[PDB]
């Protein structure tokens, strides 16, 4: 897991040397002692190594220090601290299949969410956790950086167009800080006074996404949060509104597979509404053939351009795309 105990106990030199290990691994994954120097720092290497923020590799041909996942976490947190976006870290933590969730708070006591991407995660069960070794440590960190940058740019673009998504607050490396929404995942919602209305809201979102050029792609029910507003005129009235999360897997309506991602999203919703609330829609579709005409009409901004807006090369985009598809295909 993520153990942030050693956080305060690191010196400025430590923060400098750990940062050097990171920069040094922009080129080579196993960073030699003398290269850390160019970027007495020996006492720092010892502290960071005992803390498990770096690890020595003396294999045979290669000799030096690789950055660990913990170390990448720490440097992300430190950046968030330095910019006063995060001042404290909460005891409650969410360990997901492809990400982790920590609750944090700023100096003014405002609680926020720190999401950490964890592409490549795999857990092993004894027959009588770790990361998939088909890629190096630096690949997974790289890919996870890409996932964080992608999600945050789409979160920004969606928040700015008025979609119901968490406020993106900050991004560093493989992490994002975003607002802490008061809404609970749909899967943990028991029943609804008006399933048709909520369904009509969800489909509307998917069509809104499509008119702006986007397909969520993994619209599960850990991804759809429900907000519950006790109406003021009568507190017996409850209105529910949906909030969407999880954006590094979004694809363009222009994608060669757009049509299967679109209808999958739609059918998933219908499927969930079918089993969980015994509700089924009388409206057919919506179908992608139709949706595709709406993008990107009526002056709807093409939000799927938010990526080239942010120095994402074609390589990076395809690099990430392959990593994600491989993730979802191996659940």
């Amino acid at each position: 897991k993520l153990d942030t105990r050693a956080m305060r106990h690191l010196t400025a030199e430590d923060w400098r040397v750990l940062t050097a290990v990171e920069m040094g691994s922009k080129n080579h994954e196993i960073v030699p002692t003398p290269l850390i120097e160019k970027i007495g720092v020996h006492k720092s290497i010892a502290t960071l190594a005992k803390a498990g923020l770096i690890a020595r590799m003396k294999e045979a041909k290669y000799d030096g220090y690789r950055l660990t996942y913990g170390g990448l976490d720490y440097l992300a947190l430190h950046t968030h601290a330095a910019r006063k976006d995060v001042y404290s870290v909460g005891s409650r933590i969410g360990v997901g299949k492809e990400s982790d969730i920590m609750i944090v708070a700023d100096e003014k006591g405002k609680q926020k969410v720190l999401k950490i991407h964890r592409l490549g995660r795999i857990s092993f069960r004894t027959v009588k956790r770790d990361y998939l070794r088909n890629r190096s440590t630096g690949s997974w960190m790289y890919l996870s950086r890409l996932a964080a940058i992608k999600e945050f740019a789409f979160m920004k673009a969606l928040y700015e167009e008025g979609f119901p998504v968490p406020e993106p607050i900050a991004q560093s490396r493989h992490t994002i800080v975003m607002s802490l929404v008061d809404a609970l995942p749909m899967r943990q919602v028991s029943s609804v006074p008006d399933p048709a209305s909520l369904y009509a809201d969800l489909i509307a979102l998917i069509l809104r996404l499509a008119k702006h050029g986007l397909i969520h792609g993994d619209f599960n029910e850990f991804n759809i949060l429900i907000r519950e507003e006790k109406d003021a005129e009568d507190p017996s009235s409850i209105t529910l509104t949906p909030i969407i999360i999880d954006f590094p897997q979004m694809v363009s309506m222009d994608h060669p597979n757009a049509e299967m991602y679109f209808d999958r999203d739609v059918q998933c919703i219908k499927r969930f509404f079918e089993r969980r609330f015994h509700f089924v829609s009388t409206t057919p579709g919506p179908f992608y053939k139709d949706a595709k005409k709406t993008v990107g009409k009526d002056g709807a901004k093409r939000l799927d351009a938010a990526l080239e807006a942010s120095g994402f090369t074609k390589k990076m985009a395809k690099d990430l795309e392959a990593a994600i598809r491989e993730q979802q295909e191996s659940r």
